[PDB]
C-alpha cells in the first residue's frame, strides 16, 4: 500500500520526484531510466488506485495484447516487457490476480530491475570523500588515512587508472570501512550503506 512511498523508499533515484503518481512518471522518462522500469511503475501505481496513467507513456510497437494471467505477464516481459506492462495499465487485472500481478512487479523492482541500488558512479566517491574533513580527521587517527584512500581513488580514475585497479582500492576501503573500531558503531554502518 502507497505505492509512491513505496516507489521512493525503494528507488533511490525516484525520492527527486514530486511524490504524486503522473510526476513519479514525468519524472523517471526526463531521466531515461530504462523502459522497463517506468512503465513497472506504471503498472503499480494503477493497481494501486490510480486510473489514467496510460497518457503518460509513449505508446511501444507491435500488437497491443491483453495481460490477464501473471503467466502472460511474466513471459511477455522477456523480450517485450514495454508493451506487455503498458497493456497491463490500457487494461488492468481485479482481484486475486490483480494482487499476484502487483507483488510480481514490486518485487521484480526491488530486485532484478537494477534500480534499487544507491548512486554508483563518481559522484559516489566524492560524496563519501565530503564525509572526513567534517570529521575531525586531524585526530591522532587512522580514519584520516581513508580520507587518503578516498583522494587516491577519484584521483586514481582522474589518472586513467584501470578499472581493476580502481576496484583494488574500493575493495580496500570497503575493508578499512569494517576494520574501523566499534566507537564507530553508527558510523560504520553508514559508510557501509554507501558503497554496499
Amino acid at each position: 500500500m502507497n505505492e509512491s512511498q513505496w516507489i521512493q523508499k525503494h528507488l533511490p533515484c525516484m525520492r527527486e520526484a514530486n511524490p504524486k503518481p503522473r510526476e513519479l512518471i514525468r519524472h523517471a522518462l526526463k531521466k531515461k531510466k530504462r523502459p522497463e522500469v517506468v512503465y513497472a511503475m506504471g503498472v503499480l501505481l494503477t493497481l494501486g488506485g490510480e486510473s489514467g496513467l496510460t497518457v503518460e507513456f509513449p505508446v511501444p510497437e507491435g500488437k497491443t495484447v491483453k495481460v490477464k494471467t501473471l503467466n502472460q505477464l511474466v513471459n511477455g516481459m522477456i523480450s517485450r516487457a514495454t508493451m506487455t506492462l503498458y497493456c497491463v495499465m490500457k487494461d488492468p487485472p481485479s482481484g486475486s490476480m490483480a494482487t499476484l500481478m502487483r507483488d510480481h512487479i514490486r518485487n521484480w523492482l526491488k530486485e532484478e530491475s537494477g534500480c534499487q541500488d544507491a548512486d554508483g558512479g563518481e559522484e559516489k566517491w566524492a560524496m563519501v570523500y565530503g564525509m572526513i574533513s567534517p570529521d575531525m580527521a586531524e585526530e591522532k587517527t587512522m580514519l584520516k588515512e581513508l580520507k587518503t584512500m578516498l583522494h587516491s581513488r577519484m584521483q586514481m580514475y582522474a589518472l586513467g587508472a584501470s578499472s581493476k585497479a580502481l576496484e583494488n582500492l574500493e575493495k580496500a576501503i570497503v575493508a578499512a570501512v569494517h576494520r574501523l573500531p566499534a566507537s564507530c558503531s553508527t558510523e560504520k554502518m553508514v559508510l557501509l550503506g554507501y558503497l554496499k
